[PDB]
């Protein structure tokens, strides 16, 4: 019946109540958001006097503990980053309330799944898009300093928020499904429509498989919709396919789930597998005219605007296919990113 003196729900979810004061510190605005790990909520914090986001856990052993990682990794990089310029959300200090972790957060303005919504997904400028991609490139090199090397393992708009909803200066989240560099552990990582092919693939992932997802990320929102928007991962494969050809053999001969979506033909080289039930033949959607580097951008609509010229499309092209490199090794890393000629 009552589970947790009835603070708690059939799901382990802390009830939210607005208005409710936690600790004669945190007045509970109201929820914004939930999850698997538990819930969002809004909260003004009466000690330093400002709004926070408090992400409530789920009273539970299992989402108690990665939460704990989570935690853990956060603190480790608010040890290096001091002066809050490396584009992470902030974690401000964290406790235990009614058998609840609770971590709060700096407060802040809506996604980017929410900005490309407001434009009915269609995208917004290059202008924007080069500012976005400078500011997660930093990031990403900042999650690549030695001591840290921290894969996020899950970038996609949903997890990307701007600061001000008046500024273009973003943060990134949920490092709740985000581990450091090492032996391999899952399989099953990252959001589809954001999924690397070494990942697809099921063969060594490192620190690049975060910038894939950037380079999918980053094609999004100047288009609106998704690059590869894959059903299941033998579809996703397919559309990646569709677009950077296919992958080269020596990848395609060390991977374990290269006959999910392809086989080696008996004169070395590997095909596409046929279907249940219409694709291109590969590499044939170029880039180049996904974003219509010659026909004023993507679907006519920035035709005339400034900083929208042939000259300023191919960088964005130039960029965005060293990114999304079908090698893990030779992928552009964020370092060599901020000095392209996009950035410029
Ligand atoms: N209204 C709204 C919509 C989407 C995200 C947010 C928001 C604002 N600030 C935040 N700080 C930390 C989070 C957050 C995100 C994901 C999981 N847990 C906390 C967080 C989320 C707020």
């Amino acid at each position: 019946k009552v589970y947790n003196d009835g603070y708690d729900d059939d799901n382990y979810d802390y009830i939210v109540k607005n208005g409710e004061k936690w600790m004669d510190r945190y007045e509970i605005d109201s929820l914004i958001g939930k999850g698997s790990f538990g819930q969002v909520v809004k909260a003004y914090d009466r000690v330093e006097q400002e709004w926070v986001a408090i992400k409530i856990i789920k009273n539970k052993k299992a989402f108690l503990n990665q939460a704990q990682i989570e935690v853990r990794l956060l603190e480790l990089m608010n040890k290096h980053d001091t002066e809050m310029k490396y584009y992470i959300v902030h974690l401000k200090r964290h406790f235990m309330f009614r058998n609840h972790l609770c971590l709060v957060f700096e407060m802040l303005s809506y996604n980017l799944y929410d900005l490309l919504r407001n434009t009915n997904f269609r995208g917004v400028s290059l202008n924007l898009t080069r500012k976005f991609a400078q500011q997660m490139c930093t990031a990403l090199l900042f999650l690549a300093t030695p001591e840290l090397s921290i894969i996020h393992c899950d970038l996609k708009p949903e997890n990307i928020l701007l600061c001000n909803p008046k500024r273009s200066a973003i943060k990134i989240v949920d490092f709740g499904s985000s581990c450091q560099l090492g032996q391999r552990i899952y399989q099953y990582i990252q959001s589809r429509f954001y999924r690397s092919p070494e990942v697809l693939l099921g063969m060594p992932y490192d620190l690049a498989i975060d910038m894939w997802s950037l380079g999918c990320i980053l094609v999004e929102m100047h288009t609106g919709e998704p690059l590869f928007s894959g059903a299941n991962e033998v579809d996703q494969m397919n559309k990646i396919v569709e677009v950077l050809g296919i992958p080269p053999a020596h990848i395609l001969d060390q991977a374990p789930k290269a006959r999910k979506f392809f086989e080696k033909l008996p004169d070395g080289t590997w095909n596409l597998k046929k279907t249940k039930d219409e694709y291109k033949p590969p590499g044939t959607r170029k880039l180049h005219n996904i974003l219509g580097v010659e026909t004023g951008g993507p679907g006519g609509r920035r035709a005339g605007e400034s900083g929208h010229t042939v000259a300023d499309y191919l960088k964005f092209k130039d960029l965005i296919l060293r990114m999304l490199d079908y090698d893990p090794k030779t992928r552009i890393q964020p370092y060599y990113a901020l000095q392209h000629s996009f950035f410029k």
